[PDB]
């Protein structure tokens, strides 16, 4: 039922943008025939987790009538959560690219299409992040949240993108960063700590998964200040390292059939949660193993990690790991449940969808 | 000195932004610095035609204390300053998009020895981000905040929308379908004046001409006052002769007071001199050129020149300059009977593009 209005209110999002292309912007069928794919490819074919939590959250907070409050909270809802969704789209367009994967959800990535160009996909992402200013401005003009909405739904754009390039730059000794310069892999791995760790995965994960999701929907109810702000960040910051750390460790242990993609972040010699934990309980003959075997394509190198992240135990470190996050969930969730028992309960509805996901 | 305070603002833009960034995003002195210098490359050494027309529209127009001056002044930097990061935004993806090596004789972003082309996409979009900040930051009390992002953002969305014509316009547009490839087109049935308009309208007149000016009305409280749809009709022929003439440069200008070797015949790019040249050009002509578009090899790019050269586009170009700036005139006239101080800032603006050398 949250699934049947988000979907009707994403063809009316489609039609109102590929129109005004049409009408104001001189654009010709095949080129709105080649957008409406990429919008379709690239934004459809997910859980919804961001998207559908707006409308949870929203919902849950309406208590604060012929039900046209209801139906007006609820589409602008929808349209907050395409508005995160398309966010989504618009950086796994620019991640796929970045990161040089080949599939995502089963189907090979955007730029990797036959018919896409490495060079329209750039501009294809633009297009994504964009279309959230467009629908917001068309939907909401007459809000008075509007301008609120907008500040903060850029505070998040803007910190996703602080994030990758944390993520992106975190596999090169920062002291030596520097434009003018080449430079190779950290060697040394001196940066791949749990600390750094925490910090690439907060800012390009957990303030737009987690955070945006809560805030978005709180705003468009109207009830942003019924709920107290510190803990409601707390938990989403703790979602949110969670949930990366969950796609870290199924890039690895998880099988492409389930994952969508032969994962390759091992490969790719990425900071993964499965590299730093491994290497701060490592012993020396671990240690250098591992650097002889991380960031390479060989099959027998990269299998050489994945023994070694079992013989160290991660998967038990894991276990261990989420049992502290799932309390410090709980605890956090029960303040909140103090003054704010319907919002407490569309957070416990998000953790469900978070919390030993299938994905 | 417009000049001057543009550059004391730029210091004041970047001290919030990457003190910002060490204070509530736990950012580190390493990268703090890659992104200052990344911030520097990418937004300086240009002329700032965008920019400082909006800093000259709000002077031309405080007369309809003596310290609003210095307010809407500073307004209007700012403004000049979210154009011109939008505009760097755009180069940074624009040299990936382009495969471009150099941009005003230093490599491109992503050319830049340590930086990777990973990083420099998400750089480009730490621009763009920045747009929005600085914008929240120096006008959050602002009342016409809401009207200025709003035309900013779908001037940004036109852009890429023009962005999206350029790079799709070497293919035959019916057989553009993401799952199955095609190559460049063979027939250039596509190359025609008419899909030329629209590539250049969308993808340059709008942030490069029309949101300078409409800016500097919004700090001025002045846009209600003029003729929009003359201002408008203004700032696509202006803009689309400034893209004709940087097709022009692409191929005629020397690399050295250009800033680099131009790409548009390498890429098979819909120039104003291909669809020109194609218009215009025997059968044999056009077979010649088709057998030498779209060409790395170097001696088959100075066939296509000597195609051109040898077809007269420089009369052509004469021409269209000559008609292009008859109807400036007009327009501008239109425009000065209401709007007097505004349409002397326009003529300014056209001063600044008409033949330019640089
Ligand atoms: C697409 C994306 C946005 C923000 C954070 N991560 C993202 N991608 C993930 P992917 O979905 O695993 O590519 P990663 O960070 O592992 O490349
Ligand atoms: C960067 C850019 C933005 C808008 C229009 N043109 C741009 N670049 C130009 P360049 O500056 O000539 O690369 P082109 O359109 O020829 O690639
Ligand atoms: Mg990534
Ligand atoms: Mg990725
Ligand atoms: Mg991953
Ligand atoms: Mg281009
Ligand atoms: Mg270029
Ligand atoms: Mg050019």
């Amino acid at each position: 039922m949250p699934m049947q209005m988000f979907m009707q209110v994403y063809d009316e999002i489609q039609m109102f943008l590929l129109e005004e292309l049409e009408l104001k912007f001189d654009m010709d069928p095949n080129r709105v025939r080649y957008l409406r794919k990429m919008m379709d490819t690239t934004c459809l074919g997910g859980k919804y987790n961001r998207g559908l939590t707006v409308i949870d959250v929203a919902e849950s907070l309406l208590s604060l009538d012929d039900g046209a409050r209801r139906k007006r909270v609820l589409h602008d809802a929808c349209v907050c959560g395409w508005m995160i969704e398309f966010l989504q789209a618009h950086y796994l367009v620019e991640d796929d690219i970045m990161d040089n994967s080949v599939t995502r959800r089963g189907k090979p990535c955007w730029y990797r299409h036959p018919d896409v160009t490495v060079q329209c996909a750039i501009n294809d992402g633009l297009l994504l992040k964009s279309w959230t200013h467009m629908m917001a401005m068309h939907f909401f003009a007459d809000r008075p949240f509007l301008q609120d909405l907008l500040c903060r739904f850029n505070r998040v754009d803007y910190t996703t993108a602080v994030g990758q390039l944390y993520d992106v730059t975190s596999m090169f000794d920062s002291n030596k960063l520097d434009p003018d310069v080449s430079q190779p892999t950290t060697t040394d791995f001196a940066e791949f700590t749990l600390s750094n760790y925490k910090r690439i995965v907060k800012y390009k994960t957990a303030y737009y998964t987690y955070l945006l999701p809560l805030v978005m929907g709180l705003i468009v109810s109207e009830a942003l200040p019924t709920v107290d702000m510190g803990v409601t960040e707390e938990l989403a910051m703790l979602m949110g390292e969670y949930f990366q750390v969950q796609d870290d460790v199924m890039d690895c242990f998880t099988p492409p059939e389930r994952l969508g993609k032969v994962g390759t972040d091992i490969q790719d010699a990425k900071c993964s949660w499965l590299a730093v934990t491994f290497l701060a309980k490592a012993s020396s003959a671990q240690v250098a193993e591992f650097k002889a075997n991380y960031g390479s394509g060989d099959s027998e190198k990269v299998a050489t990690v994945r023994r070694l992240y079992e013989e160290a135990d991660l998967q038990g470190d894991y276990v261990a790991y989420e049992a502290a996050v799932a309390e410090q969930v709980k605890e956090l969730i029960e303040k909140l449940r103090l003054c704010s028992p319907g919002f407490a309960a569309s957070v416990e509805t998000l953790w469900g969808k978070t919390y030993k996901r299938q994905k």
